[PDB]
């Protein structure tokens, strides 16, 4: 559940924190509203999975496997089961149009597999963007009844190390791994002042990945709502947004800060990018894939 | 109010966050259990203010003037008019037996403030304590229809500087100037066992001081009626904690993790500690004062 049972810690042994010590020098660790950034050596996930698990907190996760990218589903699953919220209840959500396709994972304790058919559009970028009207139909549905928080993500990526309770927060987006170092004006915010996900060159804090969001249910129906309501909008008036869902979560958190943000080890390319000694860990990487093949026929 | 209102911010122009840059290279900015440590430069002030301004934030501010400390109260109460929260709402609870000695101090719009008469202890070590007691009666009273969060301080104190949003959150705790830098075995925590408040010499996260925690209304009445409740348990055993509130606001916040800590920026003793090249500022500051003759007739 989330409001905070009252409940009390046992007894631990573990290293006392060092005040006068930064715990990375190399990277930015908070917001400049005071939200954590999510890297290696910030957290202690021993306290964390206490305070969680005290809760009994169970995780929602989205992801959408939608004409060809069915085939992306049996590694992401499987890895999931190696790296996501192990130890914690996790409840899958796989929307696709192929049902018969979802490969069968075995699954650890306490963790279940729901799938959910949903219609195929034509063009990958409507599949893409249509996630949030279909994560923001199924709040109602399930999940307000069955997950305290949901994550959602793309397919076409594998865990390859701990993704954990660290996330989990009111609404949290992700560091683009492509601009994490970048200058906010070179930043691909839309940059039409006609569609509803506009940024100025002179505003943005950060470019957060499409492919991992999440928060509290609630705070993620409202995400959701706002960019499918927002896409509508733009439909209305004949744009697209550049970059699609992305192009409007970056305009939602622009305007609605995260309580977390998580630093690009939750959401990396090695084939792209490689292996920076900024990052101690790659968590959730890309799967190559041939763009023009697997969106089309 | 709290629970989060969908509310949008307005167009902002400021710095962009710095990914590559640490904000601070000489402390720690964020604990172990990802709760920030509010140190000056981790905080852009305009967002914060924006935040919790768009929430109609009303800030309960809790003060004790037993006896002889009503003479703090005047330099108290001016200096928080001129440092603390300004912009915001404010309600002022002064406790005290002493109704006609609290000086009329003038008041910026949207700020008010409640003489609340108590009885006065004889023993300095039980008026300190029963704060824990009367905060808490005081909730249902009045704080839980009249305040979004509630800042409990002690009065022989004077705000120098900026104490402002940057410190909102469920639960806060404040470093002790005396103990931030020290290992925990340093720490003057209860040792004794007998004592509910006893925390053994290989636990601890921090020193917290007595003299400057807050939260959410909830959040704080959970902690003063648990700390009430573990001073009653020993003194039905015949023992008294060591740092009387402080030691029990120590065993609090080690079994309930703050979602925020404040530096000693917010809780300093120039006298005692001088300048610090880490403290950028000195916020909140003991007024010098001559224990015995104070606190007794
Ligand atoms: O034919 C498609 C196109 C997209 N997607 C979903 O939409 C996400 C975003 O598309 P994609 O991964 O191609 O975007 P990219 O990472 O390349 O920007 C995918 O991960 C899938 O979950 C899908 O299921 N089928
Ligand atoms: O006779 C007394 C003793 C204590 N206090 C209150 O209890 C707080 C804690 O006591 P004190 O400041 O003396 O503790 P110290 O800061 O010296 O540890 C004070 O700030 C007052 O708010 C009071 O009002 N009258
Ligand atoms: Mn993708
Ligand atoms: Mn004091």
């Amino acid at each position: 559940a989330i409001g905070e049972f009252m409940v009390s810690l046992p007894r631990m042994v573990y290293p006392q924190p060092k005040v006068l010590t930064p715990c990375r020098k190399d990277v930015l660790v908070v917001t400049p509203w005071l939200a954590p950034i999510v890297w290696e050596g910030t957290f202690n996930i021993d306290i964390l999975n206490e305070q969680f698990r005290l809760q009994n907190t169970t995780i929602g996760l989205t992801v959408f496997a939608i004409k060809k990218y069915v085939a992306f589903l049996k590694l992401f699953l499987e890895t999931a089961e190696k790296h996501f919220m192990v130890g914690h209840r996790v409840h899958y959500y796989v929307f696709t149009d192929q049902p018969a396709a979802v490969p069968r994972v075995t699954l650890g304790t306490g963790r279940q597999l729901s799938v959910l058919e949903v219609r195929a559009y034509k063009r990958w970028q409507d599949v893409s963007m249509r996630r949030m009207e279909m994560i923001s139909d199924f709040c109602e549905r399930r999940f307000l009844s069955e997950v305290d928080y949901l994550v959602c993500v793309d397919v076409d990526m594998e865990f390859r190390d701990h993704v954990g309770v660290e996330i989990l927060t009111p609404l949290f987006g992700t560091l683009h791994p492509g601009f994490y170092g970048s200058s906010r004006e070179a930043f691909t915010y839309e940059r039409r002042p006609q569609s509803q996900a506009y940024i100025p060159k002179d505003e943005g804090d950060f470019y957060y990945g499409g492919a991992f969001f999440g928060g509290s249910v609630q705070e993620v129906q409202r995400l959701t709502r706002a960019c499918h309501q927002a896409m509508m909008v733009d439909q209305a008036n004949g744009i697209e947004a550049v970059w699609h869902d992305e192009s409007h979560l970056n305009k939602y958190l622009l305007r609605h800060k995260p309580t977390k943000v998580l630093s690009p080890e939750y959401l990396w390319d090695q084939q792209l990018l490689g292996w920076p000694a900024v990052l101690r860990k790659l968590r959730f990487t890309a799967v190559p894939k041939n763009h023009q093949a697997v969106r089309n026929p």
